[PDB]
């Protein structure tokens, strides 16, 4: 409790010791971890994640990190430590799950700070309801539960969820995060209505009609505004009147988030998941060419996603399993392997949604569609293997929570992802210009290329995974070079990345310098006027209140 | 030139001269309208907006009122001005065209301001790209425009736009407004992506991938910001990086957009318009438990609309061509008037969209759906009379812009319309028992009730058309009296308006009073670290600039 | 005395702990209570108020809460206070006596609050002329006291004071409450000439004549000013010169009262109280159009009080006594009452004042002006029976203090009295037709109806008595609701309330919202100039001191 490793700025030791001091005396000494000594060494599992820090740690292990702790109990109590963190000036870094793997995890951007565990205490699912399909919950409500839920009040029949890749991870969180699912309530953010969020000051706002209040009765007298009811449409609306605010709190530092509005997705009667596997590593470019118009008429249905072998081969086994060579794999190896799976060198899957008259017509469009790629073949769940990644992905392009993407995390010893996300556009052109050069790197990095497209119905977002091992600090400075130089070229050539880990916001949000800054600069002056202090997690989308050194603090 | 019937406040009338001066010494004399005397009584007409102030007048005609106008000629102007008016401390009061009638028009909220006719001279069709499937426009392109360009390109044939009732507003206006509009681009706001703003500072912005810059070549070099060509991604993803602030640009105050980026909906491939007549008053409410659920089903296409019979009534004849009854319609004289027309009670338009082997089968589940209702009848435009209403909204729910709807803004000799609308869940129930309410108060306002229920897709919004006679001041004073009134029992029962005339932004602001006008507060925060001065249309959506007393401003 | 259940604002537990320290170094050990735990949970008794919270609780018992409390010995005791609280910012709830009961009692509107117990010690009768009929109090003067201190200087014969319902509260904290009771000397905060406050820069302050200072003499030298003697006239008029603030004193937070000149009334030479009951629910109509004219030509005495049967009746028994039916009581089971106690629905209470030749025509005219109501009966206490509430009366209506009537906050088990109290014009329309109101929602409640009119000479006091039972979370829930209720329905019709609990001050205050609060706000400016800090009971009659969040704070 008396002295973390990471002091934050300005701060001293003995009013450290004061505010964990207070804090303590508040959310218990059981809400309270306080980081002490480098025994800290434990990176944690994706089972149960370490607040601390980055897992897969790019910088030193230590680089980015925590001074403490804190499991706010309720509302009040982040109140309480905002107040806090407003006494003694001691910034915050808010977090729902902890999952941000691949983009630094509950390491906080600044160091010394204390890092504010949401989800500990917070796992309600406020509410489901059928009629308005959709769902309040709160940070830690993770997407297992919020499917168990609906298993156990026998709802799945009527409502479904959109997942990650990923089972764990928050709902809440991601969809601030602004991440990415697979059924046709694919992007999560657009899926939020009403949100609520313990500003600054402080100060508890709740968004769109979220600001209509319910009205009066009798049984809702005297409830913290916290625990108060929402109105009707809070949730089935987002805008609410004037100013749409919400935004501002996405991927910004504007706010600590409590609760969201996220709409489900009702049962679609009907659900045929499949693979349509892409031969030659060419075929790429005009499967999109292909993609792109059936999304835009919606011919396409939820979010098409095109993998590349290797990321299906990871989820498959470990690099080593297929071809002990530090260096990485020739084009030749892939091809091989591409046979050895009954897989392309691309890898489209998606699904059809509804009653199979037009499930039917639609998949006669699409299967007649892909048919002027030559070796393109199709499949359902069924037509392939029981480790079969579309076995996984059928439950996944239905909201069913999954586990097993996480293996390809492991191609390398140590591993540890980091995800690269250029956009682009919908040409495969465009797709295949973007690709070469991220792979061309990824061989000077002695890397092996593993990514994929999802397709967004008028942008696509070039996922590059790059694991890397922990533990090989020569590889990991070939990493950041790759990086850094990544980001560059994609800029170079009009892509922006638009998620990142910790230690790239900067560089990230620098790229976006349009007119001068003039974007981060307007930014700024908002994050002045409501953090007047910088509390709220400064540095994160590479944003800084000014009593941040943007020269002692960039990268 | 020198002495306009008002000025902003605490201005003197030197000073409104040599702004006033400095302005015609640079957008031109012609530029320029001073306002010096109530010879203004010009109200204008549809065909050609009066900017001045309010046509349909609700509050003194001459109550909310310019002091002179100014059409800057381009976006360097638009900058200029802006810093005149922080020189002097004149405020502005920006409009692309001049339509918001209904809502009040070309007047500004606090009379004396400066009205910015930003569609005058930036009446451009910055682009349109067929790939992308979107196009890019200034203030000035009305709906109409961007069609004939569509027309005149031969683009019909692949990209279609998505018009309002009305065909003359600005595409661009209505997007910030978050209009509404028919085919499944419907809702506006969502359809746009990338704007471009002249911050209070006079400074630009870009929104979104509009921040990330096209790169550079020979051909780009030394363009001003403003003509600086987009990024290739900027309309094609709204979001960008870190937070995302385009909602702070509607409805709001907080910047003076000069362009913005709108999905454009590529022809479909198959388009089927209806009518499904609903025979009862009461039918209202089981239609809406069936359109609920094939709206989330997606088995609803584009946004359905549920009519009162006397909105086709009153785009057919004056109230008078149907009964020279001083007071609102028997409930009986409408019966006999719905059948007079061969419409129902309820009047629910839509259409189906692409290949017919699909349209065939949603319309099989909507016919089928609606059967439950007794006396129901459904019809193509081809079944039924030539000027009938069905017959625009075929034009309609297909991007074709009319102007025939206005014709029922004439149902009183001197017609002014006004709309209430609060936002409704889609539940028959509650649609019922927000119209009881709204009803209600139009009887007792001497007021025929006239509405519509336009259906979101998890929320309604409730158009209740109140249309009154602009010279009879004793039913204006109803009016007034009627609409705040529903405001606040609309609140009762917890619904919103979510747009709403100059006169009423206010009260409307500030039903939204969830923990104390928290997000009012929030707001104000924001306007005041961005328009340190005030300058940038105070009073909107009620939020206003300390320069401005709440005392002397609300209402 | 180290770790109070709950801080101020921004309070460190350290500073608490040094506040609190120096505290205890001054007042005493004996003067400060630090609440340590919720062993607090000892609500009290009338005889022995707490005053660390609310007795008859409607939030959360421990909703409002003291931090500690203290008993400053003197003036110069609560300036040092001031002084401290100004040093750290912790505020201050100053309170007489503790019996603000109905209202909140000694809960502080802020929790973690310093309750200034100011009674204990400063108990005392500064004095008492009778030339000038007054005396002079400190807030520890209960009525009691003022009482039995004339009664062993057999002052009695000659001076009488004026007694609301209850005999312990603080004369000096009824007053400045604005407090009624029953002789003509019932304007409790009329009745006042020459006030002494401690004002939150910790200077003191006397009004009106009391700033003119009492002439020197060498018996008056270097006495502090707390103890200096005053002027002559400073208790016999209250005025002074220039701007009369004594009111920024009354219901306010504008000081800390520390002493009080309170009118006395003159023994009269002849009193006779008395009885009007009256048969029907109705009557009260017609009762008050004849209370009318006879107050404003003063043919009515002292308050004229018209109270609801059941008043009577719980004053005489609790509601089981009565009538084991959890619902409330029937139109009929009344009248059944009525007769049971020979007693009317309405029952008049009053009294005659001096010389019986004028006192005798006076009767005349009333006896003869209530003879339109049929089945009216008059009466003297004698009589009536022994439990008589007229006989309590006639001590009431004479100065003299009773204890009885709290009886009736007995009608439920578990009582806690609550008091709406909307003003009404002594009109017997508007009396009913408030009472309407009053009643219909008090059914809603599933409350009895239970009240009184007291009449005031241009207006009319209507004291809605709430008895609900302080352990029943359901029933106080919808206590909340009915205040609230109440509260919005009155102002719909144009009555305010005059005073209230804690916690609906804020509602009140803003039903006072004539041209955009326009009055609260120019309160809150003049709070601000003087009281910079906000220490002094910051959340009263709704003010707060801009160091207080209005978003986290309201209600
Ligand atoms: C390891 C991994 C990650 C991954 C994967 C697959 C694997 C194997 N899939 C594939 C993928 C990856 C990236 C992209 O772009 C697409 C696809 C994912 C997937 O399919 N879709 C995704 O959107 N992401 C995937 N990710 C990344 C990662 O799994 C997800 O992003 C997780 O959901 C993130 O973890 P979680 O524990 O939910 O978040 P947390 O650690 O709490 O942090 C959230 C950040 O947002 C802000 N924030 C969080 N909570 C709050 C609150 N309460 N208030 C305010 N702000 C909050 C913080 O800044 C925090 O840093
Ligand atoms: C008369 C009428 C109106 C109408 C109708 C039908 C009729 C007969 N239909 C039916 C309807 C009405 C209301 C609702 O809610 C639904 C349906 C409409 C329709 O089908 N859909 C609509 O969305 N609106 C309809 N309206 C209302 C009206 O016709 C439209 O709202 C117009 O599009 C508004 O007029 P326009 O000329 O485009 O706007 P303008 O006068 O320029 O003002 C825009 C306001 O927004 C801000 N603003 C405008 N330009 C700028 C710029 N450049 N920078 C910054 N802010 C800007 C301003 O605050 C301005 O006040
Ligand atoms: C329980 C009850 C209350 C009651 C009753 C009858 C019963 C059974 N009678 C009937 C009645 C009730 C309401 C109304 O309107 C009319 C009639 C009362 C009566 O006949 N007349 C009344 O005026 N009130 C009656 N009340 C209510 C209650 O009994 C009285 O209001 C008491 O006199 C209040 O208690 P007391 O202990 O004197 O006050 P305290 O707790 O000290 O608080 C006073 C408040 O004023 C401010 N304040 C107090 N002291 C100071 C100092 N020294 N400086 C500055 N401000 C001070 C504080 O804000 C404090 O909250």
């Amino acid at each position: 409790e008396f002295r973390p490793l990471t002091l934050p700025p300005k701060l001293s030791l003995s009013d450290f010791n004061e505010f964990i001091q207070d804090i303590i005396r508040i959310v218990g000494s059981e809400n309270v971890e306080v980081i002490s000594s480098k025994d800290q060494i434990v990176d944690g599992s994706y089972m149960k994640p370490t607040h601390t820090h980055d897992p897969h740690h790019v910088m030193d292990q230590d680089y980015f990190l925590a001074s403490a702790i804190v499991a706010p109990r309720n509302v009040a109590d982040v109140q309480s430590i905002v107040g806090l963190a407003n006494k003694f000036s001691f910034p915050l870094w808010p977090i729902s799950i902890g999952r941000n793997s691949g983009y630094g995890g509950a390491a906080p951007r600044v160091s010394g700070s204390v890092v504010l565990d949401m989800g500990k205490n917070m796992n309600r699912v406020l509410e489901v309801n059928v009629e308005g399909a959709y769902c309040v919950v709160e940070p830690g409500v993770t997407y297992h539960d919020l499917h168990n839920y609906l298993e156990a009040n026998n709802l799945r029949d009527k409502l479904w969820l959109d997942v990650p890749d990923l089972g764990g991870g928050s709902v809440l969180g991601n969809a601030v995060e602004r991440g990415v699912g697979y059924t046709p309530y694919g992007d999560h953010w657009m899926m939020h209505s009403g949100m609520e969020v313990v500003l600054a000051n402080g100060e508890l706002l709740r968004t769109g009609m979220g600001a209509l209040p319910d009205p009066k009765r009798p049984e809702t007298m005297g409830l913290k505004p916290e625990d108060q009811p929402w109105s009707k449409i809070a949730h089935l609306f987002p805008y609410g009147f004037g100013p749409y605010i919400d935004g501002l709190f996405s991927q910004s530092n504007m706010g600590i988030v409590t609760k969201i509005g996220i709409w489900l997705m009702p049962n679609p009667r009907g659900y045929q998941s499949y693979l349509i596997t892409l031969p030659k590593d060419g075929d790429l470019k005009q499967a999109v060419d292909i993609i792109r118009p059936l999304r835009l008429g919606m011919a396409l249905q939820n979010v098409p996603t095109i993998r590349h072998i290797l990321l299906d081969a990871a989820v498959l086994g470990d690099k080593r399993s297929y071809s002990s060579r530090t260096e990485p794999l020739s084009d030749e190896e892939l091809d091989k392997i591409a046979k050895q799976l009954n897989l392309g060198r691309w890898n489209f899957y998606g699904a059809l949604y509804g009653p199979e008259p037009i499930r039917r017509v639609l998949w006669e469009t699409i299967k007649d569609a892909f048919s002027a790629i030559p070796g393109v073949k199709f499949y359902f769940p069924e037509d392939t293997p029981e480790n079969s990644v579309l076995r996984v992905r059928d439950k996944t392009m239905q909201g069913i929570p999954t586990y097993d993407e996480l293996k390809w995390i492991d191609w390398l010893p140590n591993g540890a992802h980091l995800f690269f996300s250029p956009i682009a556009k919908v040409s495969g052109e465009d797709a295949m210009m973007q690709y070469a050069v991220t792979k061309k790197r990824c061989q000077e990095a002695g890397l092996d290329f593993i990514g994929t497209f999802t397709v967004g119905m008028r942008e696509m977002h070039h996922i590059v995974c790059i694991v890397f091992n922990k533990k090989d600090l020569i590889q990991k400075r070939k990493v950041q070079w790759l990086m850094r130089t990544l980001i560059d070229d994609c800029a170079a050539n009009g892509w922006g990345e638009y998620r990142t880990h910790l230690a790239f916001m900067d560089q990230i949000m620098e790229t976006y310098n349009w007119n001068n800054s003039s974007f981060l600069r307007f930014n700024e002056v908002l994050k002045n006027a409501v953090d007047p202090n910088g509390i709220i997690a400064p540095g994160k989308s590479g944003v800084w209140p000014s009593q941040y050194s943007h020269v002692t603090w960039k990268l």
